């Protein structure tokens, strides 16, 4: 698409905001830019010539803009934005100029949970297979810096929220992993208006990869020829488990024992196969794809095994922020003694009763921490211990932990009332699984 002479005006100067300037100033466009917050990080990045109004939106700025590019992290539904729209300003976000440039096929990946875990599988197919494959969406590595001549495959991860101002996709191969109650601040219509955002993916894409134990990540108008499902217990793709062994099936076929694969827990699991599907969809060959499940280290924080050692598998995942999460976790979790749970953390309000499905049985133990720990506590109170800290937690629990056993820490919650993020929570929690289960 052609923006010369245009009066553009971008929302955001994050990382997205930011390669939405680079794009505009490469094509000759010198664009507006504003942001909400006084200091944004990005403000030192940019040019001297692109002017600039931060601390608040500028909404004559809007008002007279051709075009406004909004970053993901305003809604629409924002008065300023809904004032643009009522007045026919053209609203997209940078998925949307991404789109309208992309010269190969794209791989497009959105759900609640899953998305980076599966966009990098999927790449990793990619580079097994030598192709040039460019994976990108998430705020590290916005889509438009992928951008270049040279790409013969883009693999995206997709926000609902940047759906919402997208319009000219139009994947080889496309999913929504799943749909769990959250983001609901954005969303005040319900379960339905989040996923109707999310569905947008599915509109021009030419195969349709669905979660048959989801249907709320079925197409609107119901499934139809461009389908093909993952699943657990049955589906195109889906897992066998036979005499103590587990494999990913296709179309009626055993294709890889999980041994064979990095990766722990059904719900890696899962995403396997949506990465396979996904895959096979967009043509890569099936041998190299396979050859990335086995190397595929997973992602860190995700259902990491940090240490294995004297029968006992320590298992960060820290960026488990949400309870549809952990309940994944916990959803045909594998443990032949006791599970040691870390819950803790800032819940948001969360509604936890969910897990509590999970934790019955005689070989479950809780250990809740941080500011929600007593809430968390009540989901068991007879199997339960509350502490500060997590380090108390792993403490208290260290020196009961026999072989068989499983320490994981999904805590459902956000880190920020003790930690800096989740990546530093995870690094403790590895830290400490050492120090206290390595000898
Ligand atoms: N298919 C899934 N369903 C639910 N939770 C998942 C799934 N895949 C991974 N998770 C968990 O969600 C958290 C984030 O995983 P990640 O792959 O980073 O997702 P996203 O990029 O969507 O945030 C981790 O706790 C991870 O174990
Ligand atoms: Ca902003
Ligand atoms: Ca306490
Ligand atoms: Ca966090
Ligand atoms: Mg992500
Ligand atoms: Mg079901
Ligand atoms: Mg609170």
């Amino acid at each position: 698409a052609d923006y010369q002479g245009k009066n553009v005006v971008i929302i955001g100067l994050g990382l997205t905001g930011l390669s939405c300037v680079d794009f505009f100033l490469a094509r000759g466009v010198t664009p507006r830019v504003m942001d909400t917050r006084m200091t944004p990080p990005g403000l030192d990045k940019l040019p001297e010539a692109v002017e600039r109004h931060t601390g608040s939106l500028n909404d004559e700025w809007l008002m007279a803009a051709d075009l406004i590019v909004a970053s993901p992290g305003i809604a629409l539904a924002h008065p300023s934005l809904s004032a643009a729209a009522d007045a026919g300003i053209e609203i997209v976000g940078d998925i949307e100029l991404f789109c309208r440039e992309a010269q190969a096929p794209i791989v497009a990946i959105t759900g609640s949970n899953g998305k980076s875990t599966v966009t990098t599988l999927v790449g990793e197919m990619a580079k097994a297979a030598g192709v040039n494959v460019g994976v990108g969406g998430n705020i590290g590595l916005p889509a438009l810096m992928l951008l270049d001549d040279e790409c013969e495959l883009y693999v995206l991860e997709l926000s609902s929220f940047q759906l919402e101002t997208t319009s000219s996709l139009q994947a080889v191969a496309a999913t929504i992993l799943n749909v769990t109650e959250d983001h609901m601040d954005r969303y005040p219509f319900g379960l339905q208006q989040y996923r109707a955002a999310k569905l947008r993916i599915y509109e021009n894409a030419k195969v349709c990869v669905v979660n048959a134990d989801d249907a709320l990540t079925m197409p609107i108008r119901g499934a139809d020829e461009r389908c093909v499902s993952f699943g657990v217990n049955m589906g195109d793709y889906h897992l066998n488990h036979q005499q103590g062994e587990t494999w990913l099936r296709v179309k009626g076929e055993k294709v890889l024992n999980v041994k064979e694969m990095k990766l722990s827990g059904q719900h890696n699991y899962t995403n396997a196969l949506a990465a396979l599907a996904l895959a096979d969809a967009a043509g890569l060959p099936r041998a190299s794809s396979l050859k990335a499940l086995t190397t595929f280290t997973g992602l860190p924080h995700r259902f990491e095994v940090v240490l294995e050692h004297n029968g006992v598998r320590w298992i960060n995942d820290s960026k488990a922020t949400n309870v549809g999460s952990t309940e994944a976790a916990l959803n045909g979790l594998h443990v032949d003694g006791t599970l040691h749970l870390l819950l803790g953390g800032d819940g948001k309000s969360a509604d936890f009763s969910p897990l509590a499905r999970y934790l019955n049985g005689d070989n479950v133990r809780l250990y809740c921490f941080g500011r929600d720990g007593a809430q968390l506590a009540a989901l068991r109170p007879e199997v339960a211990e509350q502490t500060e800290t997590m380090e108390q937690a792993m403490r208290l629990l260290a020196p009961r932990v026999q072989p068989g056993d499983m320490v994981l820490l999904s805590p459902a919650c956000a880190s920020l009332d003790q930690f800096k993020n989740f990546e530093q929570r995870g690094n403790e929690f590895a830290r400490l699984a050492k120090e206290l289960g390595g000898h």
